[PDB]
């Protein structure tokens, strides 16, 4: 997607300060980092330009939704300074702020080599452009203001880099709002985008597409766009309730169903049979009597209908049968939501078969792509991330781009 944009390997850093936007917003518990892997993602181009003589680097990135108030106690990347030090190697300077004269001097002619991590970029009402003040009103950024968020943070190096792809969906000041005569895209985001171009613009075929997840309605435009580029498609979790209760008119008891989007299943149908999509659901499934991880367990088939007072919470070995066939047939996969609750280990099985199946199926040659959010936490409680092709940093962004919207991110980037 950036074969018309310019890309970190045609930038010179020689001697130049870099202003990299990065995507820091891993998740915590207490005050550790659970999961450090977008972290780790982002070395490989702050090393390109350590490595190339560069005369610093200022990483920017925001943590969580604080609404542009200053929160230091909640969302501070001062405990991500410490993990990249080690990662790094390198001494890293955190600063208390991302914008001011204090900042912008300490990032004029540093010395040569320095790594500098700015503060949470939302601490301040311009970054998104819109959030709250301490009275607890909701408040909307100046335009004045708004140019000189963006004229600070441009003043902080030569040249741009970003390489936040799991933030390449918003349009936010650090995204799009940085004014130099060269905006380029990271490693990362290359990496990103070039996985997702190959099942967006020329797959291998048979290609196989996974949906899972609980809601429909706000999967509509993902699955009329994916109808459009894959050959299979397998419908799975508490989305496919909703198919077979429109389709097959089979009951379904007291599992999860979508009233919105009952009206467009049969439009969706036309759509695949058009294309000669082959829809797999599920034939039969995993019951419970209440929504519980140590809720009492069933079964049921798509024939026998689930009982009333129950709920199917993951599908069932017939199923996971006909799962394992696609995947078979299958030379490329792209993969987003979970088949089941996989949250409670009564209910992942469907899940951590499907998994050892795409395993096996990457291991023979088939592309497998792993979207990030649900499904991409999965593969880490599994330490099954290099057991596939590609698993994303970015769920959100990657969903963006699945259901074929431009992400403002990559469009910002300078052109060539
Ligand atoms: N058969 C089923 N019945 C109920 N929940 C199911 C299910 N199959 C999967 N899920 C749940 O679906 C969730 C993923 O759904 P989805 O991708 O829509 O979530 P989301 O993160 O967008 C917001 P929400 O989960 O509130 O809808 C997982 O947390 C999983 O436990
Ligand atoms: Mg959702």
């Amino acid at each position: 997607s950036l074969s018309n944009k310019l890309t970190l390997d045609k930038l010179n850093v020689k001697g130049k300060r870099v202003v990299m936007r990065v995507d820091f917003n891993v998740p915590m518990k207490n005050n550790q980092i659970t999961n450090n892997q977008r972290i780790k993602a982002a070395v490989p181009s702050i090393k390109f330009c350590l490595d190339d003589g560069a005369k610093s680097v200022v990483l920017m990135s925001h943590l969580g939704r604080p609404d542009g108030s200053p929160m230091p106690d909640k969302y501070s990347l001062q405990p991500v300074a410490v993990e990249l030090k080690s990662l790094l190697g390198k001494d890293v300077l955190f600063l208390k702020d991302c914008v001011g004269p204090e900042v912008e001097k300490a990032c004029a002619d540093p010395a040569a080599g320095s790594v500098i991590l700015l503060e949470n970029l939302r601490f301040h009402v311009e970054e998104e452009g819109k959030g709250k003040d301490a009275s607890g009103n909701k408040v909307k950024a100046e335009p004045a203001k708004i140019k000189t968020f963006r004229a600070s943070l441009s003043k902080l190096g030569d040249v741009y880099v970003n390489d936040a792809f799991g933030t390449a969906h918003r349009a936010h000041s650090s995204m799009v709002g940085v004014n130099l005569p060269k905006k380029a895209g990271g490693f990362l985001m290359k990496k990103e985008l070039n996985y997702f171009a190959k099942a967006l613009e020329s797959p291998e075929r048979p290609f196989l597409a996974i949906l899972g997840g609980a809601k429909v309605a706000d999967k509509i435009q993902l699955i009329n766009n994916m109808l459009d580029k894959v050959n299979e498609m397998i419908i799975g979790g508490g989305m496919a309730f909703t198919f077979l209760k429109v389709l097959n008119n089979m009951e379904i008891g007291t599992s999860l169903f979508d009233e919105e989007g009952a009206k467009i299943v049969k439009n969706l149908m036309s759509k695949a049979e058009k294309n000669g999509v082959k829809i797999t659901l599920p034939v039969d499934f995993v019951t419970a009597d209440k929504f519980d991880e140590h809720a009492k367990t069933g079964q049921a088939t798509v024939a026998s209908g689930i009982p009333a007072g129950w709920m199917g919470l993951d599908c069932g070995p017939e199923s996971s049968k006909k799962y394992s066939e696609a995947v078979a047939r299958a030379k490329q996969i792209v993969w987003n939501g979970p088949v089941g609750v996989f949250e409670w280990e009564a209910f992942a099985q469907g899940t951590k078969a499907l998994m050892d199946e795409v395993v096996k199926a990457t291991s023979r040659g088939c592309i497998t792509i792993i979207g990030g959010g649900d499904t991409a936490t999965c593969c880490a409680k599994w330490n099954t991330e290099d057991k596939v092709s590609h698993v994303s940093t970015g769920g959100g962004a990657s969903l963006e781009l699945l259901e074929g919207k431009v992400l403002p991110g990559v469009d910002a980037l300078s052109n060539v």
